[PDB]
């Protein structure tokens, strides 16, 4: 059974998390616009732009990124023409110096229709912020 | 001289800040979609929806919200059809128990074209997160 627009973007959004979690850069590029912008903890407080910024973290995965477990919670999509706004809570289990920890992030992901992209959608902007 | 699409949304985005800063609820409603969603510190970690949530803060402005000074820094817009993604850094001067303080927020504002709205644009989602 094929997914409608809203279900479809949710699936691609989930697939992107899988790609990031597994360090699959090639997969990342099938879903993310070359001129993607973002606010995220790793971006040091300013808007980061382009894939090169993100590839840096793929090329230098360290040190216990493999122990990490990430899940998306409470996902929702809102459609505005060819734009889809996906909102969710990202919960990350990781190990720190003090032991196992859990952190929650608010995530906004803005997806745009593009039949040229593998799944018919591309990520153009996202905003992730920690609790 | 009239503003093009990108300049136009930046102006409306600035006007919205002016409305919030001055507690002008009527102005707020000329710019913000009735089904607006948001992530923001005031939303207690989950996605808030609707104008009623925001009106609560207008109706209960307290206690030194008038002393506050807010400015937008490094604004940028990206256009995707009828969607405009405005990104900016929000700097807020306020007084705490310990004295005058300054805080920076990352802000994503998603605006959508609508000729029915006063300025031709409506805010449908935003994401604000503190440093």
């Amino acid at each position: 059974v094929p997914a409608g627009p809203a279900k479809a973007v949710l699936e691609v959004n989930d697939e992107l998390l899988k790609a990031v979690a597994s360090g699959d850069w090639d997969a990342y590029t099938t879903m993310v616009d070359p001129n993607v912008t973002c606010f995220e903890p790793e971006a040091a407080g300013v808007l980061a732009k382009g894939l090169a910024f993100h590839k840096f973290f793929f090329d230098n995965r360290s040190p216990n990124a493999d122990k990490m477990k990430t899940t998306l919670h409470d996902p929702a999509v809102q459609m505005f023409g060819d734009t889809a706004i996906v909102t969710a809570l990202r919960v990350v289990q990781f190990v720190a110096d003090d032991g196992p920890k859990t952190t929650r992030y608010e995530e906004t992901r803005v997806w745009v229709k593009d039949a040229a992209f593998k799944f018919g959608w591309k990520l153009v902007h996202f905003h992730r912020s920690g609790a």
